[PDB]
């Protein structure tokens, strides 16, 4: 019973420099395994708390090579089936694992699509009871 | 500037407590009965508990003045600031956030609820650029 919400104005600011700056960190690369392997080779372990870069195509298929959590692989697959309009970007909660994206990307001369995901901790809680 | 989106478990407890408000002053056709009798319930200024504000649909903040100045200014700021008045956002003046509006029924007027509540936690905003 999903819920496509809007990203906050500075996550998604975020996202897009990040976008541009693995861009611009890759240009010269040319070979595309190279490239994911590469990023995603930045994280240290499944608990790693760092935001982890998917990836997508343009016909439904994540690409990344097995990562050790394989929750987060399927969130991420569930979000990419699950996108209605791949020009908005918008986020989906599974369980306490934000999922974010799509945003347009250019590796190795292809056109992709990049997201991010990371785990949401739940607010401090406000009451607000009824005893006014 | 940063209108963010209310938690969805604050957004329906603010529902929650509004239809609540609603239903206990039903019998009251007094608006400033009820404005303040809601806002008696708050012991002092240094009170944790969030304090409920209200508006109507003309840019004002009606409320019986009260012994907390900056909420004032930053619940008047927030009214003043809304692009959308049929989506409830949140804004943070410095610990103090600020959500709604919703609307509500009270002494046969439509008004609009808002909730204040200081805010202790400025991260999770854990990020990165080593990639």
């Amino acid at each position: 019973p999903r819920k496509a919400r809007d990203i906050p104005d500075e996550h998604y600011q975020r996202i897009i420099e990040t976008r541009d700056a693995i861009q611009n960190k890759y240009s010269k690369e040319t070979d595309l395994g190279r490239i994911l392997f590469r990023v995603e080779g930045n994280r240290a372990g499944k608990h790693d708390p760092r935001p982890r870069v998917f990836f997508s195509d343009y016909n439904g298929n994540v690409l990344t090579t097995d990562k050790r959590s394989n929750f987060q692989l399927r969130a991420m697959q569930n979000f990419v089936t699950s996108i209605e309009d791949y020009n908005k970007p918008k986020q989906r909660l599974y369980g306490r694992y934000m999922i974010a994206g799509p945003v347009p990307i250019v590796l190795a001369d292809s056109e992709l699509l990049m997201y991010v995901g990371f785990k949401w901790n739940e607010p401090p809680p406000l009451l607000l009871r009824l005893f006014d």
